């Protein structure tokens, strides 16, 4: 038989291992020849595997690279202008790779050029609340200063945005061992920790969903009109560069001015973590000088798009996508994901060669330039938005399959909660001590829901990966799943070797997953989800799960507002409409579920499948969120303080944030009321898509 | 049998006559009790007629009314401040209606209040080219002047916008007998011409598709947040008032300054049509003073929405809609249309009572507040946009059925051209001399296509009626049809009694259509279109007709650009991408048509019906046109110079308009190139929705 068990049984850990080795021997940086060659290899192999069509979709997008003959570095400079200490020009390469060429040195992609010189201020994680503490409580002014911030907690582009608005003239990002060195584990190559010379690459854009900075709204095809660089979307205005903790120690050790305000500001280095500005007495005349010479360049990128045509509903698309470009070798990010996608394609293709096809069309994507701002997925979605609008059932992302070996991590739309619970109850746990137990059992034990007993945690979607355009712009039901660590406070910081040269095949094979059993489990989860979405007669979405969360989110946003009772009285701020809409959605969803269970009629079925498919779509507002036109989902958006985190009722949340500091409370509370109206209307309008159609 | 002939045969001229009489005995001004009572009557009757459900959908929108105890008028004032001539406070009511109460006096809806006093400048029709002539050629400055303009040629809101930007401090609109008095016909009540005391009411908003000025984007429901009046959309900034030609003569007769520049500036009154500014020598010290005291008021409006549920595809909607609110009695506008809709509902209901249902759902709408800016249709579409997006097959409008007795007039999407041709070939011509001939034959003879021999003229859609939100915002295939006059130069001016108290039942019964045969023909066209759209197994849309027009429109926009060859050389302005996209659309449409003719499989059928339905949808750009976010169709928009006219490739057209006057030609030609890219992309993306789906 050709059922899900047949699909799942065909997946093999040893194939995932072979693919991971094959994809990680040389760097695959976006825009480079190496990565184009890998695209062509994947295209050829997906064809061999049995897909109906496999094409490359190319775009010409703005990328950023260091200047090979004018390298980036930071100095401490004396009053005579002598550079007395310099940060490293490259990470010491790992054993056996010291002769690999074209390893891009650490840099912050899209930094502007400059050579700012100044006094340092230390800003902890450079979060919104860290700058509030500095400027409001400690009365420290960052204007004209170079800020030094530790990586962790929030997306680095948010740090840079925050520093820019505080008036900084430059930002130095570093990896503190508090966040990137687990106690009792050795540094690479002897363990999975970051060494003092390791550095985390990554872009510092704030694109808010736009994709290529030069072509917002439209694909960057051959005839595209491009914005001038001065009008580009999302580019930082001050130079930025990342460094390792050996170099950070040298910059932080001489810091003077004010003591850290409390222990949450101190990392694990042997320095005081003084906030500054500037250095202690003896070194008061020394400064820090940055030298950044990176260039932004329009560069061709290539997505591979494979199609497995549906037997019954070929005009309904289930998409499994993940990226292929990496900063260096991509041992975890992304090739641990890409190897899983490759084995999933091979398995579906095996069934296809035996005469099977899925009910609905499955599209498989190998995206390019994810590391430079989700560029490949977003340009392709811009090109194909009308097809995706009207035909897109679901998107499952497939970046890194592992970031630890402890338990499952899942973020997805509520419409997928029941699917994930049911699938994980049918899969074997790979965990020590849970032999013979379901993955649902191990996951629920290790990562309990904060809300419900005997349920696992599933988080909201924000941004930070290639599902963003599908979910936040287009309103296609999306999900993601991987294996993770037990390090809760580090959930947005990345594993220690994230975006470093040290993330290699050997890292994964020696220290993360020697038997590739966690990779196999992730392949079963991602592939099983795609299988069910593409083959179930009724789409496997439960609208009642959205009703449950909407009440949760309404209670939460009401509780934030209720911190300001006198203003709610003064400005007549009522959440009554939003609770009414949620109540209506709950009632209508319950009645729809009854009809769905109670309805031989393929028109009623498809009518009902269309209601299920367009339900996520109903939460899209074609006017977008305030000043973020490409974030259009009214229930979820990436947090304005941390792109990696999802925020619920984002338009209301942002209207309320720090509202006590707004100079015109009438205007500010008016906009809260406006956002309550938009949210109440949108929830009611989504509910009504589930009513009887006539 | 229950087929289209059965539906068409059930329609009766004598019923349309009875309904028209019933709907025109008292005024039905939007927001008044009279119009709410008519809504309730229609709701009850549509229920009686057999519809499955009939509901009222109400909204609270900004309307505008004169002040009953502080009337609007214009004076000529002497230097001592004595008002020596006053315009009328009301139109002399027609015979037998001199005791009807609540006839709203002539006013321009949404005029601000004020009492500006100044010198007159005469501006012909106040078109963009009339102001170019005044300011650029004649060197006459309208700043601080009161402008007097004749109605005709373009939407009055465009006149007001133009006058405002020329610096006018007020606008007086009047009906010149050149445009509103056909030679050799008597004035009402003895014929269909406008008497010297008649006045055309009408709104002067420039909403650009927004609907209620206080709630753009969202329905004006009970909990809506409203903009403050200072932020309202589309309100004029200077007072405006309309007058009849007896009063105009008194204002124009003393005009001095410059002679009219040529004969196209002279109307038919016995005055010189001097442009001014101000009066001739003896009267040079007299001024004109306006007194406008109208108020804008949020007021409840009511749409009636009737549903006839489809037997096979109940989640596909064919909509027949037209408005019910009138300025006064609405003899032609709108009740000649509403009477036709009423008889169409009665006929469909007769079939329903015999056991028939249409294949797809038919929705019938009686819209409110069309006269105040398409408010009822637009608020309802805003409320239901997600259902309409995903389920809307077509919208057929049904305002005035007659504006003459000469031949048919049709404006519709190219997707409906073949449907209209085929239907009209099967209907009887009602015209004298064409007894026994088809309507297609008479129509083609009287209104030949400028492009093709043996074809009739069908025009583009712009705005001016309730189809606007469905077509220009949502991208639902739309059409309209009525009987018209033989007066080509008057095609946007309105029939002589347009929006006057004199448009009564007697006007229609005596002078337009005594046998109600033209009304019956229009009912057969509108109803036949709805019947075919709701019942044909394959949707009756021909994508190849869009391919033909797209080439026409591309040739036309290229030819406009080619008036500037040196700039096209300098700025490398190429239309190659747009012609490539049109060529691709033509090829793909041809192949789709082959499959459609060549494909027992209801999934392939519906898949193909969905491709047909979403084809109009593909021309929508979710970012809208420049500074007009609610006009989203890339091929058509209402002309920026005349809301009644449709413009093709509007984004390119507006980028090119008057480009030789732009101060920064680099920037201006850059934006032309941007608009070519958007249009080429959009045409290619629409073409690709017709490709094989996988
Ligand atoms: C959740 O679904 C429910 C339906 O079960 C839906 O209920 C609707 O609520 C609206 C708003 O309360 C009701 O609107 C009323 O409609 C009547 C006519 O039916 C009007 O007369 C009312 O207006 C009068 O009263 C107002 C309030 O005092 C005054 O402001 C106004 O000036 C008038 O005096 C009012 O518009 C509507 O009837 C019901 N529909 C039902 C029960 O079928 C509710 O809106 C849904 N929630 C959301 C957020 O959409
Ligand atoms: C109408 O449909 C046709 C398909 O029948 C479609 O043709 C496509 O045209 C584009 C643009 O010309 C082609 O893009 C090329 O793709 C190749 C790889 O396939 C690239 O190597 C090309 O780039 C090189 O050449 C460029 C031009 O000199 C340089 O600017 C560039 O730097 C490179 O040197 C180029 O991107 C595409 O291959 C075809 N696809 C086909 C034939 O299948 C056409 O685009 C459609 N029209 C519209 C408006 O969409
Ligand atoms: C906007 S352009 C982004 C470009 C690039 N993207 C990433 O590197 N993404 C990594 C981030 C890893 C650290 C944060 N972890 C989470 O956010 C997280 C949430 C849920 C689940 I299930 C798994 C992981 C990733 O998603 O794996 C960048 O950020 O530089
Ligand atoms: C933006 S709010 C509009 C509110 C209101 N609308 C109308 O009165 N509409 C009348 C206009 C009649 C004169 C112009 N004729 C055409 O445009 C025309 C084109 C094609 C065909 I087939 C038939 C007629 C109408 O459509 O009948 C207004 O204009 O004050
Ligand atoms: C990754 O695997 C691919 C596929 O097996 C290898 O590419 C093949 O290499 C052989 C020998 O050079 C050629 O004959 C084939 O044409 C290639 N097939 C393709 C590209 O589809 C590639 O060598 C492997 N890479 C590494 C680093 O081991
Ligand atoms: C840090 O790097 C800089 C740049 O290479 C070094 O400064 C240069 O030193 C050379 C040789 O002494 C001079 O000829 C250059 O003019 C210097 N350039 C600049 C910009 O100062 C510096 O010596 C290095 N510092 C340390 C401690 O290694
Ligand atoms: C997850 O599994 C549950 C348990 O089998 C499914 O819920 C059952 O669905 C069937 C078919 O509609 C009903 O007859 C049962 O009453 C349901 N049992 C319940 C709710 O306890 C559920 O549909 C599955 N979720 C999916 C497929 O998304
Ligand atoms: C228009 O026609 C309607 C429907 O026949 C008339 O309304 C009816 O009037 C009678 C007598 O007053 C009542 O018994 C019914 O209840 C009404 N029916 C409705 C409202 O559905 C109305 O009188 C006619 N109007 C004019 C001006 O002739
Ligand atoms: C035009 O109308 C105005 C306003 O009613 C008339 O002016 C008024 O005349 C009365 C009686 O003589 C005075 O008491 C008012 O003070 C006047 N009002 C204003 C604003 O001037 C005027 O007489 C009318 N002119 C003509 C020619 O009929
Ligand atoms: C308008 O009528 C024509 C003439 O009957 C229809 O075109 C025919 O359609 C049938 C069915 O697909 C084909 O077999 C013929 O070859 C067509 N004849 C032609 C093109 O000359 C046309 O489809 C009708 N238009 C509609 C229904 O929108
Ligand atoms: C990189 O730096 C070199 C050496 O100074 C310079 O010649 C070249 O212009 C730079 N390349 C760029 C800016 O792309
Ligand atoms: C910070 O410093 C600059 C002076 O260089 C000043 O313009 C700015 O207002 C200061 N901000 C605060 C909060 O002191
Ligand atoms: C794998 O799990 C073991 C046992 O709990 C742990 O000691 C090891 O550190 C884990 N590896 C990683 C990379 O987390
Ligand atoms: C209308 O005019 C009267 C009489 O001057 C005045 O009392 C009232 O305020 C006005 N009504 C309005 C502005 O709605
Ligand atoms: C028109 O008149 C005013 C002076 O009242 C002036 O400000 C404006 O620039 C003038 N425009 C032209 C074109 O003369
Ligand atoms: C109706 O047609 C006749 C004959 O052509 C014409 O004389 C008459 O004016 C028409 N009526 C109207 C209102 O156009
Ligand atoms: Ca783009
Ligand atoms: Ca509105
Ligand atoms: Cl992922
Ligand atoms: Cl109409
Ligand atoms: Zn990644
Ligand atoms: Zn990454
Ligand atoms: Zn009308
Ligand atoms: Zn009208």
């Amino acid at each position: 038989k050709h059922n899900m068990k047949a699909f799942l049984d065909e997946l093999k850990a040893e194939n995932i291992k072979k693919f991971l080795y094959n994809f990680t021997q040389i760097p695959h940086l976006a825009g480079t020849e190496q990565n184009f060659q890998l695209a062509k290899q994947i295209q050829s192999q997906w064809k061999e595997f049995g897909l109906d069509s496999v094409e490359l979709a190319h775009y010409d997008v703005l990328l950023s690279y260091p200047n090979k003959t004018h390298p980036n570095y930071i100095s401490i400079i004396n009053e005579d202008g002598n550079e007395i200490f310099n940060t490293s020009l490259f990470e010491p390469p790992p054993p056996g790779y010291e002769n690999v060429s074209d390893i891009v040195p650490p840099f912050s992609a899209f930094s502007p050029q400059g050579m700012p010189e100044g006094d340092l201020v230390y800003v902890n994680y450079a979060r919104t609340e860290d700058f509030f503490k500095l400027e409001r409580d400690m009365k420290i002014n960052c204007s004209g200063k170079i800020v030094i911030a530790r990586y962790g907690k929030v997306f680095r582009g948010n740090k840079v945005k925050n520093a820019q608005l505080a008036g900084a003239k430059g930002v130095i990002l570093y990896s503190d061992p508090a966040d990137y060195f687990a106690p009792g584990v050795k540094s690479y190559p002897d363990g999975w920790n970051l060494p003092g010379g390791g550095v985390q690459r990554g872009n510092i854009l704030n694109l808010n969903g736009a994709g290529d900075p030069l072509t917002p709204g439209y694909p960057a095809n051959e005839y595209a009109y491009r914005r001038g660089i001065a009008e580009a979307v999302g580019l930082p205005s001050i130079p930025v560069h990342p460094i390792g903790y050996y170099d950070a120690q040298k910059l932080l050790e001489k810091m003077g001015g004010s003591a850290p305000p409390d222990s949450s500001w101190r990392g694990s280095l042997k320095v005081p973590y003084n906030v500054g500005p500037g250095f202690t007495g003896n070194f008061s005349t020394q400064k820090v000088k940055m030298h950044i010479h990176s260039t932004n360049e329009v560069t061709r990128i290539y997505n591979v798009i494979g199609t497995l045509r549906g037997a019954v509903e070929p005009d309904r698309y289930v998409i499994l996508g993940g990226h292929r470009d990496s900063w260096v070798f991509g041992g975890i990010d992304p090739q641990s994901g890409a190897a899983v996608v490759h084995e999933i394609v091979r398995s579906f293709g095996t069934l296809k060669k035996e005469g099977w096809r899925p009910r609905r069309t499955i599209l498989f994507a190998s995206w390019d330039a994810e590391e430079f701002g989700l560029l490949g997925s977003t340009e392709w979605a811009e090109e194909n938005s009308r097809l995706l609008q009207e035909r897109g059932v679901a998107y499952i992302n497939a970046d890194s399959s592992i970031e630890g070996n402890y338990t499952l991590r899942v973020d997805c739309t509520p419409l997928m909660y029941s699917l994930v619970h049911n699938l994980t109850k049918e899969l074997k746990s790979p965990d020590e001590g849970f032999e013979g137990k379901s993955l649902y059992e191990s996951w629920t034990k290790k990562s309990p829901s904060p809300e419900f007993s005997g349920m696992p945690r599933i988080s909201k979607l924000g941004s930070g990966n290639d599902f963003e355009v599908f979910f936040q712009r287009l309103g296609i039901a999306s999900g993601r799943a991987r294996y993770t660590k037990n390090w809760e406070t580090n959930k947005f910081s990345g594993y220690p070797l994230y975006h470093s040269v040290y993330e290699t095949y050997e890292l994964v094979e020696k220290f993360y997953d020697p038997m590739f059993k966690y990779h196999l489990t992730v392949a079963q989860v991602r592939g099983g989800m795609v299988f069910e979405l593409a083959n179930s007669i009724v789409l496997p979405f439960d609208c009642r799960d959205y009703a449950v969360v909407l009440r949760k989110y309404a209670d939460k946003i009401y509780s934030i507002s209720m911190k300001h009772p006198q203003e709610m009285k003064t400005y007549s701020v009522s959440f009554d409409s939003l609770f009414s809409a949620v109540k209506n959605f709950t009632e209508i969803a319950s009645k729809f579920s009854e009809r769905l269970q109670d309805f031989s009629n393929p028109i009623v079925l498809r009518m009902m499948n269309d209601q299920l498919m367009f339900l996520e779509r109903a939460f899209i507002d074609p006017l977008g969120l305030p000043d973020r036109p490409f974030y259009r989902h009214v229930i979820y958006a990436p947090s304005s303080h941390n792109k990696y985190a999802g925020e619920s009722f984002p338009g209301i949340y942002d209207a309320l944030f720090d509202i006590e500091s707004k100079v015109d409370p009438s205007k500010a509370w008016g906009e809260v009321k406006r956002q309550i109206y938009v949210a109440a209307f949108t929830v009611q309008a989504a509910a009504e898509t589930l009513s009887e159609v006539a």
